[PDB]
């Protein structure tokens, strides 16, 4: 297993000068704290400097281990199960586009808000739609991976559980498509977490921590430890991305927080 | 990756029945032979009528995977480079129509010989007109996707390699234009078809076969092996399209023999 840190960047339309430096404020940080990779978080990659991002990747000698495409659904409207087929359309042809930079740096793109909510609309339908833009996808890409991030009520309707997304996989039906389990969502969605990510086995390619609070892992009640114990049973040996909120005391301090919570869980493994 | 079978029909302005019984021909043909898909070509799509040639597609469970354009050329004289600027504008206004068909379909849309020749321009005219013409595509278009197809020196003296079409594809910059490779071509222009295939990568978006007679592959001399070894080593997994001559024995024995020739080196 190893430890990634997300890192919260201003979006680069807009402000470059700002998405440069908290890039590089996030990755330095990332480093100093012993993180492997970092993880990041894009609206539309079209408006950055890839080049440079890489050159920076290869200064710190820091992966890139996975891209979020949330705020193309968030800011831009973007949705994969978009009612109107033009927008799905264009949440396709966004997320290409975060395909391209994923291949620059053999990132996991993850799927979470952009899939859309049901509006209204019967589960299966939405996942119906959801299943062909996916398919879409696949068939788009030759290299990239996708992964799956079932969220809490309160954020969608569409994709709750970690079952949700298993059985959305078998009907996609290629290893090109896994799932980000996450434990401030599994906590309130999960009935038995540990139960849970047995039945993802192998297919958990990406995993986020926070705690229930979404602070630093360590600063909740969420209990690791036994999510730990079931990540070593079945084999799990991919990222582990700390995606907390800059709390207690600061983006610095969590970070560093969650470091040593998470590598004390890990090395006792 | 999957394989498609180019088949030919007649022009619906002229016989309006015949096109649609060599389309029904074409991919009864292709879905009893195993083709996970067709390729056609038309020369005006506006004559033709495609919520039928839609319900066909369903009810064969068939796609259509590409549309060819170059008839538009070779019959009606429309070049994307054409010096008559009247005449270049109604190319790019017939290639907005293939492209609202192509949408019906998910299909590419290809330029071939539809970008025209030099006509005694130098090359870097001929290439900036084509590149404008391929930008006001893009800006006239949402989603349509393009390919080109280098051809041999006999059929043009514009893109005739992969690396020139790779060239222009950087001056374009966007992912909605590509590369068409085509073995019966290549096996003229190309140096070393396997290293010009892994320099196209993932610009590789669509593919023809044909032997190097252009007889059904498996019936000339074409190295088809190396080639497929190639495109599992890139991880193609789009189009195989057999776009040969009907020959040996006519069109319905050559689509047999490529279709047992290429699922055999795509089953290993
Ligand atoms: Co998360
Ligand atoms: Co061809």
């Amino acid at each position: 297993m190893k430890l990634s840190l997300v890192i919260s960047t201003s979006d680069a339309a807009f402000d470059a000068l700002a998405f440069k430096g908290d890039l590089r404020k996030g990755m330095e940080l990332a480093k100093r704290v012993g993180y492997q990779a970092v993880e990041i978080a894009v609206r539309d990659p079209s408006i950055v400097d890839w080049n440079e991002v890489k050159i920076l990747s290869e200064e710190l000698n820091l992966p890139i281990c996975a891209i979020g495409t949330g705020q193309a659904y968030l800011a831009d409207g973007l949705s994969l199960t978009h009612p109107n087929d033009e927008i799905r359309k264009k949440a396709i042809e966004r997320v290409v586009k975060h395909t391209e930079v994923a291949g620059m740096f053999g990132a996991l793109v993850i799927i979470g808000l952009v899939r859309g909510r049901r509006e209204g609309r019967s589960y299966e339908e939405t996942e119906e739609l959801f299943i062909e833009s996916m398919k879409r996808l696949l068939e788009l890409t030759e290299h990239a991976k996708f992964v799956i991030e079932p969220l809490n009520r309160y954020e969608t309707d569409f994709i709750n559980t970690i079952d949700d997304a298993l059985r959305i996989l078998r009907k996609i039906n290629s290893n090109r498509v896994g799932i980000l389990a996450d434990t401030f969502h599994m906590n309130i969605e999960e009935v038995n977490i540990p139960e849970s990510l047995k039945r993802a086995g192998e297919k958990l390619y990406h995993f986020h921590v926070a705690d229930s609070n979404r602070w630093a892992p360590g600063c909740g009640h969420f209990d690791f430890r036994s999510v730990f114990n079931t990540l070593k049973e079945i084999g799990y040996n991919r990222y582990v991305s700390v995606e907390c909120l800059p709390l207690p005391g600061g983006m610095e301090e969590a970070a560093e927080i969650a470091f040593k919570t998470l590598k004390e869980l890990i090395i006792k493994l």
